[PDB]
């Protein structure tokens, strides 16, 4: 199943997605070209958007402004 | 070096990202490890979000009403 993080962001805030260390290289491979990681921009409320990325659970998913 | 790319999305608009098949699968686990994706909202002009990614050039980049 996938991991779901939909957060507000206003202009100049970003999320970095990486691969978690702990999963095994064979298998995120195969995560990232079978399935793929999706954006999905899910409601725009003025000077904020609310973006969405459904990821596999080897994704590593953090807001810029964290880490 | 890093491929970019920016488009406006309106609620409900997508981007899919994904592994190119033709780049080894060694290296581009190495590109997302190492450095992984950023994904920035730009600009919010009203109903729109302009949405930046920035990927290694592994990393195929499609927006969800073309594939």
């Amino acid at each position: 199943s996938m991991g779901f993080l939909i957060l507000s962001r206003r202009e100049g805030e970003g999320i970095t997605l990486s691969l978690k260390a702990d999963y095994p290289a064979e298998e995120l491979i195969r995560q990232l070209r079978e399935g793929g990681i999706r954006i999905l921009v899910t409601d725009i409320i003025g000077n904020q958007a609310r973006v969405g990325i459904e990821a596999p659970r080897g994704v590593l998913i953090v807001r810029d402004e964290l880490k």
